[PDB]
């Protein structure tokens, strides 16, 4: 009875679209809480849990770099992207992002839509 | 240790989701979250398997699309669903109780394997509206 995906919602008018909401699906699958994560941008998800510092390496750039350009020009991304759970763990994200606008025909929300598919080591 | 518990600020959750299955006929709704039960007042057992239109309906018991909702709205969403595209605009719903509520309404088609698409979301922001049918 559950939500086939995760949902995020960040805030397109705050620099560095914060997070403002994920699900319970996100929270379960990820192993990261509403709580920790509210506030962030997303790109911990390609961090290998909250002690890598750094972008891993395995995380495609050529689709990270689709993602910047989707997100700056107000159009939606669907694409594929490596992520680790908060334990380090792999996760294949299959991402659909989508902008709201808002009454201004501003945009004032981004929606990622997440379709986590499983591991290898 | 003791567990965290899951979904601690649902209570935060800005919009309702509802993702259909662009496979069966006539996409039928396989999930809404909380917000959708909350807001609209339908809960999720009385909605999966139905298609959303039915929140165009002046509640349960009316069986056919209010004259109030724009017609042309709906044949641009049916448009683009069809077309396998996104959609943004305002669509007149109705609570299970009978108040109007303004919808702004964005569907995002969800492409799988096979590039051919399984699902559509829909986001649901409910906003304000002076739209009022009286007492
Ligand atoms: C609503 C939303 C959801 C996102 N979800 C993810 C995600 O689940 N995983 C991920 O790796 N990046 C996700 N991102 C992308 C990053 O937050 C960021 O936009 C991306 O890493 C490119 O930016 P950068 O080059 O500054 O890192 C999401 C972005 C938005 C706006
Ligand atoms: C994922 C999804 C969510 C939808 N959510 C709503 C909604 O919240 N309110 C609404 O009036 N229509 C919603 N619809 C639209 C109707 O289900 C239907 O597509 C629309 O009325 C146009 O088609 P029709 O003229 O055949 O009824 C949604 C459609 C999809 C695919």
């Amino acid at each position: 009875h559950t939500a086939p995906c995760g949902f995020v919602v960040t805030d397109a008018v705050e620099p560095d679209q914060p997070i403002i909401y994920v699900n319970t699906v996100f929270e379960m699958v990820t192993g990261y809480r509403a709580e920790e994560v509210l506030g962030r941008n997303c790109r911990f998800l390609q961090c290998r849990g909250p002690f890598a510092k750094r972008r891993h390496p395995l995380v495609d750039s050529m689709v990270v770099s689709e993602i910047r350009k989707c997100i700056d020009e107000g159009i939606e991304f669907q694409g594929e992207l490596l992520n680790f759970r908060k334990d380090g763990s792999p996760l294949m994200n299959r991402l659909r992002l989508t902008p709201i606008y808002g009454d201004d025909d501003t945009i004032t929300h981004i929606i990622g839509i997440q379709f986590f598919i499983e591991t290898d080591i």
